[PDB]
C-alpha cells in the first residue's frame, strides 16, 4: 500500500506514534517519506547483506527475521514480511522498540540526514488529525 501523506499521519496517530518518545507526528511522517516514499512494500538490500523492510525501512540485522541475515537478531519477534503489510501495526510496534533503544530517531539515517532539525510540522500540515 502507498499511503497518502495525511492518511499515514492519521494511521500513525491511531497506533500511538504521535509524540512517542517525544517525537512529534511530523518526524515520523518525514522519516517514512524518505525511507519508503510511504510505500509499505518497500525493500532495500544493505551492503552487509541485511535488508530494510516497509514504511520505516526496519533492518533484518537487528529487528526482524528474514532467514537470510547471518548472525542477526529478531528483536521485534516478527518475520520481516509482516513489515510489508498494508496494516502498519507491526511496523509501528517495531519502530517503538527501535526508538526506545538509546539513539532515538537517529537510528534512521534518513531521518537524521533529511528530517532532523527541519520544519517537520509541514508534513502534517492541513491534515484532519
Ligand atoms: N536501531 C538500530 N538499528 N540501531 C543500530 C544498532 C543496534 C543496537 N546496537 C541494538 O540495540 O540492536
Ligand atoms: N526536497 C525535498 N525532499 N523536500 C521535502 C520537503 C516537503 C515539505 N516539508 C512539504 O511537505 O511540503
Ligand atoms: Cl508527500
Ligand atoms: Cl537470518
Ligand atoms: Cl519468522
Ligand atoms: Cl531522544
Amino acid at each position: 500500500k502507498v499511503f497518502g501523506r495525511c492518511e499515514l499521519a492519521a494511521a500513525m496517530k491511531r497506533h500511538g506514534l504521535d509524540n512517542y518518545r517525544g517525537y512529534s507526528l511530523g518526524n515520523w511522517v518525514c522519516a517514512a517519506k524518505f525511507e519508503s516514499n510511504f510505500n509499505t512494500q518497500a525493500t532495500n538490500r544493505n551492503t552487509d547483506g541485511s535488508t530494510d523492510y516497509g514504511i520505516l525501512q526496519i533492518n533484518s540485522r537487528w529487528w526482524c527475521n528474514d532467514g537470510r541475515t547471518p548472525g542477526s537478531r529478531n528483536l521485534c519477534n516478527i518475520p520481516c514480511s509482516a513489515l510489508l503489510s498494508s496494516d502498519i501495526t507491526a511496523s509501528v510496534n517495531c519502530a517503538k522498540k527501535i526508538v526506545s533503544d538509546g539513539n532515538g530517531m537517529n537510528a534512521w539515517v534518513a531521518w537524521r540526514n533529511r528530517c532532523k532539525g527541519t520544519d517537520v510540522q509541514a508534513w502534517i500540515r492541513g491534515c484532519r488529525l
